[PDB]
């Protein structure tokens, strides 16, 4: 049995049962985060323990819990109660999403704002956003979101083409309570509709596609074993899933001749955050951490054939736990399928007389996320070749604003009245390394130009200059794209068959970084984004870059505390930390729903193996 299986429904029951039996999930608790844990190293031989940590909201105003549960020996190992305004609230509850507008429903001064705009208050959506950590005092210790509101002209009608600009309003989902009703001026409210299924919008649909039809008549090269142990083109992986970051890939290794090599023993997102540029009070305040504080996980789409996973698709239906601890599966939760990709190797050779040509294939692990108005699909892929990709698909309907009278330096136009505020979406990739095992380092390589003279006589040399990080004190770094600056992470007591260390080398986009000015609240509670790459040694409770509770968590904690424990990493277990974002500044085509954009990262083996490692690849049928 592979401690790295996927959670069973029998294991999320009998997570309930153990707290249920315990005293910890009475009829007013509901569970708010609920996952198993990575067995802990060394654990291999023997004897499983299979652990489950649950956060446990009290909806009548008591204390919060972390509680770890042994499903193995049916036992509470630890139960502690949370002082949220310490170290953070627990991650929005899907059940808080309705929460909001049916609150400013019956309050005076929401109502009053509505009026004024001559706004049905029926047909008023008000979108369930994050608050952070602000300048309202009354807010420190309770559980609140703030609403926006969106008008559906009818119950078909997407409500972003119609946001309400000048009026927001905060609300304690605890209490039900509306703190505050914030109403700085009226703005027409946008009139054109956002229909992307209406005829009249789309014109008449085209007929010019013709199909294309990808199969595999006998079947995929990969298999499945174990739930979710997978086997292709000499990859062995394990594909895990937690509601907070989605998909998860353990134990990603690769058998070269006889021996199966670690590569990369945990790879996920493990925080995923869009800061807001626009200045206006109304959004000021606006950083929804998708993962965080809302978990990707659980909005997990269901992917149907043919529309969102096209040819011979393997599906996995992973199981999540509701609000009260009884399981639920994500049917076709999680997409795998391998793909040509092209031309893998190919030379002709005048001398010799030899053509070659090679093609080239990837393994495809993805799954497909809703967090209100975005849409995320995560990606990762493996080539024959050994590179190890991730990318991020980013589309849904950009959040809208009014667009002001006489422009704006920080909206953008989509349609008469309409505005999308400027922002970033910005992830952070949580790669604990395994390079031929656990004992690795990172050297930070800049390319290195060369001033013509003695030794240099024609000014053509150029080099490299590779930097090892000693300590975490040395390890928070930053993208030089002027200078190819990249990343390897060896193995310095693993050495190629030239006597040089294996290594992989991570190949970033450069994109910019978190561009809030460094005082502002989410600079520090998202000190991750600041930097494009961050090495800590591993430890088993820093799984996030923004620490266990985001929400309302007012800066400091994650990755800034952990590297001030300044640990060796000179050849030892760790952690890589990759920053990576796009910089949105909303486009016309973007309306009225947004074609996909990307962005990621991919690893290159460098110097791990010791000659090509797909000489063995056939020629094509
Ligand atoms: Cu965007
Ligand atoms: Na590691």
């Amino acid at each position: 049995a592979s401690p790295f299986r996927l959670a069973s429904a029998g294991e999320i029951s009998e997570v309930q049962g153990i707290l249920r039996t315990a005293g910890l999930l009475g009829p007013e608790k509901r569970i708010a985060y609920l996952g198993v844990l990575d067995p802990a190293r060394g654990a291999g031989s023997e004897a499983e323990d299979r652990r489950f940590r649950v956060f446990i909201h009290d909806v009548s105003g008591a204390r919060p819990q972390e509680v770890t549960v042994s499903v193995t020996n049916g036992t509470v190992i630890s139960a502690v109660e949370l002082d949220t305004a310490a170290t953070g609230e627990l991650p929005v509850l899907e059940e808080e999403f309705e929460v909001v507008e049916q609150l400013l429903a019956t309050d005076e001064r929401w109502l009053k704002a509505l009026a004024a705009r001559n706004l049905d208050v029926s047909k008023v959506r008000v979108a369930p956003l994050s608050a952070g950590v602000f300048e309202y005092a009354e807010e420190r210790g309770r559980r609140i979101l703030r609403g926006l509101a969106f008008v559906q002209d009818f119950p078909e009608d997407s409500a972003w083409a119609h946001p309400v600009d000048g009026l927001v309003a905060y609300v304690d989902v605890v209490s039900k309570e509306v703190t505050r009703v914030i109403d700085t001026g009226v703005f027409p409210v946008p009139a054109e509709h956002g229909n992307y299924t209406d005829p009249e919008l789309t014109g008449p649909l085209r007929t010019t596609q013709k199909p294309i039809s990808i199969t595999q008549p006998e079947g995929p090269s990969f298999t499945v074993t174990g739930g979710n142990h997978i086997e292709w083109e000499k990859w062995s992986l394990d594909v895990g899933f937690d509601v907070r970051e989605g998909v998860v890939l353990h134990n990603i290794a690769f058998r070269d001749g006889d021996r199966l090599r670690p590569i990369i023993n945990r790879a996920s997102i493990a925080e995923m955050v869009v800061p807001y540029g626009d200045p206006s009070p109304i959004r000021s305040w606006q950083n929804y951490f998708d993962t965080g504080e809302y978990l990707v996980g659980q909005y997990a789409n269901s992917l149907e054939l043919g529309c969102d996973c096209l040819g011979d698709i393997t599906y996995l239906s992973p199981v999540i736990s509701d609000a009260f601890g009884n399981p639920r599966e994500i049917r076709n939760g999680i997409c795998m399928h391998e793909e040509d990709w092209g031309i893998l190797a190919k030379h002709s050779d005048l001398w010799s007389g030899i053509n070659y040509t090679r093609r080239n294939r990837r393994m495809v692990i993805s799954f497909f996320t809703t967090i209100g108005n975005y849409d995320y699909g995560f990606y990762w892929y493996l080539y024959l070749d050994g590179t190890i990709e991730f990318e991020a698909k980013a589309t849904g309907v950009v959040f809208t604003s009014a667009f002001p009278e006489g422009g704006s330096d920080n909206i953008s136009q989509l349609a008469p009245g309409l505005g999308a505020p400027f922002h970033q979406h910005i992830f952070s990739a949580r790669l604990d390394m395994a390079i031929d095992g656990f004992t690795n380092r990172v050297e930070e390589e800049d390319v290195v130009r060369q001033t013509m003279g003695p030794g240099n006589e024609r000014g053509n040399a150029f080099s490299r200059k590779r930097t090892v990080l000693t300590r975490e004190s040395e390890a928070v770094r930053e993208a030089d794209a002027r200078t190819g600056r990249t990343w390897i992470i060896s193995n310095p007591e693993s050495k190629n068959r030239l006597n040089e260390p294996v290594g992989y080398k991570l190949h970033a986009h450069n994109q910019p970084t978190l561009l809030a000015d460094p005082g502002s609240s989410i600079a520090r509670r998202a000190a991750f984004a600041t930097k494009d790459l961050w090495v800590t040694r591993y430890a088993d409770d820093e799984r996030y870059p923004t620490g266990d509770f985001v929400n309302q968590h007012s800066g400091g904690a994650g990755l800034p505390s952990y590297i001030a424990q300044d640990r060796d990493i000179d050849g030892q277990d760790i952690v890589v930390w990759h920053t990576f974002g796009l910089t949105h500044f909303p486009r016309v085509e973007d309306w009225p729903i947004m074609p996909v954009d990307t962005v990621g990262f991919k690893l290159r083996p460098e110097g791990f193996f010791d000659r090509s490692p797909v000489l063995d690849v056939p020629a094509n049928p």
